[PDB]
């Protein structure tokens, strides 16, 4: 088709920019449209510095990628009813029953887990000295000694900040879905998520941790002019509106010793990410409901939330578009979208059957700068 090279021309172009202006180092853009790829490219460099270009089987740190993986390991869970909307958090984990500032212990909904109204935080969401880091709790990306369970049971001891379901609030609730997922399946969440979604849909590199060293994207952060390297343990300002600061360590993704989170610990592949947004947007036969894939994109949190900017409320694993007008998006009511800290988009629209996966090795600029929103306008020209 002259209109799926009209397309390569417009993404290309808006990724060589990029490029050449130092915005972005190194991506691989995927888009498929009723489910075919019409457009795949790799670009710039996996690492600027030993010139290896980037490739489209390229691997990458997720961050927040990792909410819709583990996010689609429980809906499937409770499809099959091992798990239920309802089920409070501590029947599963029943030393996890914070409190609020008053003394109340309000019992915790999956759902609220997985619309982030648990009443939870996230520690690069607080100042410095504020009450996640006087306890020591990790948000998923940074070194640190503790198991999971370790982690969460000092998440447990900090304040919740409102009544489950009473609000949105970005959090650490699909850390401590990842722990529930392991009571329902009797098995840790690295053996849950392979189990219960990489080989049901045929994932080929995507997990927790990764031993293929030469293959990892190198990790960048947006700098003076040009992007330099993310080194262990970097504290960095997160974008306003954002939080605070962010504590990266780029080794994390090479230590099979580091607890698995599923908030913002794995890696993988743009395509084995299209397969997720494909599956989310449709379902597929003998893995998710249609129904189950419309109920993970209802207004759950509405669109009062803002929660990509006005129009966006939240579902089950990302933001769900209530007014697109709003929201001054070509894309359609009912898309569903998030991204990732390390420099991530991605989105289906369900009205134009369109999927759409941006991973970059640059933070901040792939998940909350122009590049992002440019590839979006590439896609509906």
């Amino acid at each position: 088709s002259i209109a799926d090279q009209s397309l390569a021309k417009r993404v290309q172009g808006v990724s060589q920019q990029a490029i050449d202006e130092g915005r972005i180092v190194g991506s691989v853009v995927l888009i498929a449209r009723h489910g075919r790829v019409i457009y795949a490219n790799a670009s710039g460099y996996a690492d600027r510095e030993q010139k290896k270009p980037m490739v489209r089987e390229t691997q990458f740190r997720l961050s927040s990628v990792s909410k819709p993986y583990i996010t689609l390991a429980a809906m499937r869970m409770i499809e099959q009813q091992k798990l239920g909307l309802d089920d409070t958090v501590s029947r599963w984990l029943p030393w996890f029953t914070p409190a609020l500032a008053d003394g109340v212990r309000p019992p915790i909904k999956i759902r609220h887990l997985l619309s982030h109204t648990a009443g939870l935080d996230y520690r690069l969401s607080q100042p410095a000295e504020g009450p996640y880091h006087r306890l020591g709790i990790k948000d998923g990306m940074e070194l640190s000694s503790l198991t999971l369970e370790q982690n969460l049971r000092l998440l447990a001891q900090a304040d919740l900040l409102a009544e489950p379901g009473s609000e949105f609030r970005y959090s650490l609730a699909i850390d401590v879905l990842g722990a529930v997922l392991e009571q329902v399946a009797g098995e840790p969440l690295p053996q849950v998520f392979n189990h219960w979604v990489a080989q049901p849909l045929g994932l080929r590199n995507t997990g927790f941790y990764t031993t293929d060293v030469d293959n990892l994207a190198t990790a960048y952060h947006d700098t003076a002019a040009e992007p330099e390297p993310i080194r262990d343990g970097m504290l960095l300002t997160l974008p306003e509106g954002f939080g605070f600061e962010i504590e990266l360590a780029p080794s994390r993704a090479l230590d099979a010793q580091a607890y698995p989170s599923g908030g913002a610990g794995m890696v993988g592949d743009a395509d084995d990410v299209l397969q997720l947004v494909e599956t989310l947007r449709t379902g597929k036969e003998g893995i998710l409901q249609p129904a189950t894939a419309a109920l993970m994109r209802q207004a759950h949190v509405g669109s009062h939330a803002e929660t990509q900017g006005p129009g966006w409320g939240f579902g089950f694993g990302g933001a769900v578009l209530e007014d697109a007008q709003l929201a001054a998006t070509p894309q359609h009511n009912g898309t569903l979208q998030w991204g990732g800290v390390y420099g991530h988009s991605w989105f289906y629209d369900p009205q134009a059957a369109i999927s759409v996966v941006a991973l970059t090795n640059t933070a901040f600029e792939g998940m909350s700068g122009r590049y992002p929103l440019q590839i979006r306008d590439a896609v509906y020209g």
